This record gives C-alpha cells, sequence and structure tokens, in this order.
C-alpha cells in the first residue's frame, strides 16, 4: 500500500532532511541498505557556486571512516601471513628496529594503545624524513596497550607498516587491490583529474569551500574519497562477508573482531562495536568528547555479545561521515554530507531511521 524505497524515502526525508536547513548544509547524500536492496537519497548541492546537484556520482571525503580501508587492508595483510599483529614496526620499517616506538605492536598502533600518541602530528610534521624522525625520536609515556587515545598518526603508521609489508605504497594498496576486492570503482586516495568535477566542495562553518590539507599519513587516516554507491557497496561487504573470496572474506571478518572496550564501546578494528540491541544512548556515548579527545584506561573484553552492531564517525574540515550496519537485521547505512554536523545529529537519525524500518 506503500512501497519500501518510499518509505525509506520519507523516513529520511523525516530524519536527516531537516538538518539541512537546521545546520546550513548545502549537500547530503543517504544510504540504505536492506536485505541486498540499496537505497540512494541525494540532496542539495556539491557545488553551491557551480550549481552543480549532489548526485550518485559524488565524491565525498570520508575522514576517519577511511580508517576502516586501513583496517580491511590490515586484516588482508594479516590473513595472507604478510603480518603479525604481534609484529613490531621495526620488523617492516627497519629505521625504526630498536627504537622505543618498536615496543608498541601493530594492533596496539591499529587500536590507539601506544601510551603516547595524539590525535594529530604537529604541524611542522610534513615530509616522509620528518615522519620517520617524528618515530625515531618518540618515547613511551603510558603503559603500552593500556590507554585509549584516538590518533591519526597511530593508525597511520599501522597503516605505513601494513603497506611495506606488501611492497606497495598504501594508495596502492587500496587503490589496486582493496578497493577492486570489495568491489568499489568509485573510490579513491588520490582523485585522478578526470575525476575532479565529480569531486565537492566541502564547507567549513562560515560556508566557505575547502577540501582537505595534504597531510603526513593522511591517506591511512583520513585520506580516502567515495561515493555513496561505492559505500552502500563496502556496507554490502561487511554484512555478506560470506560472499566474497577467501583473502578479502577473512579481511572484513578481521575488523569486526573486538579487542578491548571502554565501557561499552567495543574497539574492533577501525569499526567501533556495541552489543545489539544498541540504545541511542550508548552509540552517543562512543563519540563523546572524553572518548574522542582524551586517554581512557581500556578494559579486557568481559562479555562478549552474540550480537552485535557497528558504526564510525568521519569528519574533515569540511565533510562528515556517518557508517553503521547490523548483521542481525541485514541493514546498514551511510550519510555523507560536504558541512560538518555534529556527530550526535548523524548518530540520532540513522538510529530512528534504522529502528523504524519495517
Ligand atoms: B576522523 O575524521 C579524525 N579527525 C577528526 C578531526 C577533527 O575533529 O578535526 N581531526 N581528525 O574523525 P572522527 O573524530 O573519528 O569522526
Amino acid at each position: 500500500n506503500t512501497p519500501k524505497d518510499q518509505e525509506i524515502k520519507k523516513l529520511v526525508d523525516q530524519n536527516f532532511k531537516p538538518l539541512l536547513e537546521k545546520y546550513d548544509v548545502p549537500g547530503m547524500a543517504v544510504g540504505v541498505i536492506q536485505n541486498n536492496k540499496k537505497y540512494e537519497m541525494y540532496y542539495g548541492l556539491q557545488s553551491v557556486q557551480d550549481k552543480k546537484a549532489v548526485n550518485s556520482n559524488t565524491i565525498f571525503e570520508l575522514g576517519s571512516v577511511s580508517k576502516l580501508f586501513t583496517a580491511t587492508a590490515g586484516g588482508y595483510a594479516k590473513n595472507k601471513g604478510k603480518i603479525s599483529f604481534d609484529d613490531t614496526p621495526g620488523k617492516y620499517w627497519k629505521e625504526l628496529k630498536n627504537t622505543p616506538i618498536d615496543q608498541v605492536n601493530l594492533l596496539q598502533l591499529a587500536t590507539y594503545t601506544s601510551g603516547n600518541l595524539a590525535l594529530q602530528f604537529p604541524d611542522e610534521v610534513q615530509t616522509d624524513q620528518q615522519v620517520l624522525t617524528f618515530f625515531k625520536d618518540w618515547k613511551p609515556k603510558n603503559p603500552i596497550g593500556e590507554y585509549r587515545q584516538y590518533s591519526n598518526p597511530s593508525i597511520g603508521l599501522f597503516g605505513k607498516v601494513v603497506a611495506l609489508s606488501m611492497n606497495k605504497p598504501f594508495d596502492q594498496v587500496l587503490e589496486k587491490t582493496i578497493f577492486p576486492a570489495l568491489g568499489l570503482k568509485h573510490s579513491y586516495v588520490n582523485v585522478p583529474k578526470t575525476q575532479m568535477q565529480n569531486y565537492a566542495f566541502g564547507y567549513n562553518q562560515e560556508n566557505q569551500p575547502i577540501r582537505v590539507n595534504p597531510g603526513p599519513l593522511d591517506a591511512p587516516a583520513y585520506g580516502v574519497k567515495s561515493t555513496l554507491p561505492d559505500m552502500l557497496s563496502f556496507i554490502h561487504a561487511n554484512l555478506n562477508p560470506q560472499k566474497y573470496p577467501t583473502d578479502i572474506q577473512r579481511a572484513i571478518n578481521e575488523t569486526h573482531q573486538g579487542r578491548y572496550q571502554v565501557n561499552t564501546m567495543y574497539q574492533a578494528l577501525g569499526w567501533e562495536e556495541f552489543s545489539y540491541p544498541a540504545t541511542l544512548q550508548t552509540l552517543l556515548d562512543s563519540n563523546s568528547e572524553q572518548i574522542v579527545m582524551k586517554p581512557n584506561k581500556v578494559t579486557a573484553i568481559s562479555k562478549e555479545p552474540s550480537v552485535k552492531m557497528y558504526h564510525k564517525t568521519g569528519s574533515t574540515s569540511g565533510f562528515g561521515t556517518y557508517v553503521v550496519f547490523i548483521p542481525k537485521e541485514n541493514i546498514g547505512l551511510v550519510m555523507l554530507t560536504n558541512k560538518r554536523i555534529p556527530n550526535e545529529e548523524r548518530i540520532k537519525a540513522a538510529y530512528v531511521v534504522l529502528n523504524a524500518i519495517k
């Protein structure tokens, strides 16, 4: 009596559409996948000044959602026997052999527990030589493996090592191995010249057009750009890893395994994981200022839930992202915007929508 696509569109109109007026967001793409059926909704503008509408070809910056691809690459490397997560970075980047950072293992780098790595590198660290010097000069502070501090250089180094173990630069690991194994045709570390017309402007807090800056180990930490249909296919792969060849299948499953907890949030590789059903507050608590910006002592997982859900937020100066999936209900959602909006508004809108869909 109302077809499913219109029902889902109404729910997205009720929950996501009013964020555009509220936060003055020029463009948004929202997608839902349910049982192998894809629903794409597009709003507004990819470029205000060009009058170019958001559409299925629009390329957005994923920000930290990029960490999911880095995690998947690490899982691919591990399950191919190219790395072990108990290895240290000096085994692959030989100039770090026997330095203090070589006491930190790959898993601890992927999951932000070195005990002394902050959200960003210092501004001055830009070149490959400066990055190396930075890690050579690094010294411990907190006990290794016990304190989570969410960190671009931590998972950046992880990404770098993964690339070294596969004998390819990190951009090539994604663009030539991992994106094609996931079936993504419109995802990039470096958007090529012939695709730049599809690359949206981001918009800052004064609605001024901006794009992400080049940075040290930017690609593995926050450097991937993709379209809505590609992101939906990524969510499809996470929902149905058993439909992919062994190597990328094991890779995807590797990203799902929780390693530790901070209260109700289980840190997997890239993904944050929760006991399902999850309350809205549990999901909101995961991205509190205290969790995101400060050190938190981790605990051993002492209740492993049978059924989980998984999410990740991403932001660049000019773009917001949120991806969530619930294997049990065979359903997932992607939101891409070309202006940041509060993490709380993303998580809540997707919660309402996903819980309402018949
Ligand atoms: B990632 O995109 C990393 N990130 C966020 C910021 C910021 O707030 O400026 N800098 N780096 O996003 P997140 O915090 O995991 O959603």
